[PDB]
């Protein structure tokens, strides 16, 4: 598959098997952030579900082992000191689908500890009745970085333990969030703010987190109101988020940002496959499948002649290059 020949690319120019890290671009001085290996990890277990090539397949799952054991030997295995909720957050979230790929406790472990930490000491009803804090260093925002992806990671925890405590706390945010952090229509705002308030700049990886969390609790709870959440999201995305010819938009140079396309594609392929299976909003399914079709031929087409596509799709960095990745390995 081209999914194929674009993970083994970036494997080839941006893996490290000495440190068992990415390199964070194309000149290998420095490896990736610490947030954004958690993303490059998940996009290992994505091209792993993908593929039908075994040897590769093989390879991919030896290599989610490798991408853990590279980040505890340069970090240690104890990330609640770190103030941002959203670095533990993101780790806890791939260490809980590590777990249900592998099997090994030590990931469960990792996935339970990271997220409760955060959940129980970060949750907080004083400040607009609910929602998780940005910082564990500093209690002024509340943001939908960490609380969309600690949905997602309460529901994957949900689906290994079946503990309905982690279904509770999946509601409880996703709840929360829609109210504050979004336009009730799809909008997902970035944050709200003790002093001024709700912050309504719109990103990729916000759309794509607050999509996840919907289509995981569909399928937790079969309530269809959750589907047409994630679809009125998906919709805002494609009519807003993208240039005149509908490719989604590159939005550096915000290192953070320029990558985001990677965690969008991730929740957009959690739709597509929802929709096609269930038959729900069949219409907008069609023109979804389309607009996706056209975003991953569009990223494919921009290659190197090392198969590396750059994030503006309309020296290279591996967040940025991530994304076409990720699209290719829905
Ligand atoms: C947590 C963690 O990954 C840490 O390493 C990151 O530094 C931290 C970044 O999050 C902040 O910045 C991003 C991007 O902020 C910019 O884009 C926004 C959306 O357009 C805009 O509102 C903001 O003013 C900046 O221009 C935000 O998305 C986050 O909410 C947060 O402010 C990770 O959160």
């Amino acid at each position: 598959s081209d999914g194929d020949t674009a993970m083994k690319a970036f494997n080839d120019t941006f893996w490290d098997p000495n440190a068992k890290m990415f390199w964070k671009d194309s000149k290998r001085e420095k490896h990736q952030d610490f947030w954004v290996e958690a993303e490059l990890w998940e996009l290992v277990m994505d091209a792993y579900q993908h593929t039908s090539d075994p040897a590769l397949k093989a390879e991919l799952k030896t290599q989610i082992d490798d991408v853990y054991d590279g980040t505890v030997a340069k970090y240690g295995q104890d990330w609640t000191n770190n103030p941002f909720n959203d670095n533990i957050m993101w780790w806890a979230m791939g260490s809980a689908r590590a777990y249900q790929i592998t099997g090994n406790p030590r990931y469960l472990e990792a996935a339970r500890d990271h997220f409760d930490f955060v959940y129980d000491t970060q949750w907080d009803e004083e400040f607009a009745n609910g929602g998780i804090w940005w910082l564990n260093s500093d209690h002024n925002t509340k943001n939908a970085c960490i609380n969309f992806p600690a949905a997602q990671a309460a529901l994957y925890l949900y689906d290994i333990t079946k503990d309905e405590h982690y279904l509770n706390a999946a509601t409880k945010i996703f709840r929360w969030g829609k109210t504050m952090l979004t336009d009730g229509n799809g909008k997902v705002f970035d944050r709200i703010e003790i002093e001024h308030g709700a912050v309504p700049d719109a990103t990729h990886y916000n759309q794509g987190t607050y999509i996840g969390s919907a289509v995981g609790l569909y399928k937790a709870t079969g309530n269809a109101v959750y589907l047409d959440d994630a679809v009125k999201a998906a919709k805002f995305t494609k009519n807003h988020l993208v240039d005149s010819n509908g490719v989604l938009n590159y939005e550096g140079p915000n290192g953070d940002l320029k990558g985001g396309k990677t965690i969008l594609m991730r929740n957009l392929a959690h739709l597509q496959k929802t929709l096609d299976e269930t038959g729900q909003y069949p219409e907008f399914s069609a023109e979804f499948d389309e607009w996706l079709a056209f975003n991953i031929e569009m990223a494919w087409s921009h290659q190197n002649s090392d198969h590396i596509v750059d994030g503006n799709w309309a020296t290279y960095e591996s967040w940025s290059s991530a994304a076409a990745v990720q699209a290719l390995n829905g």
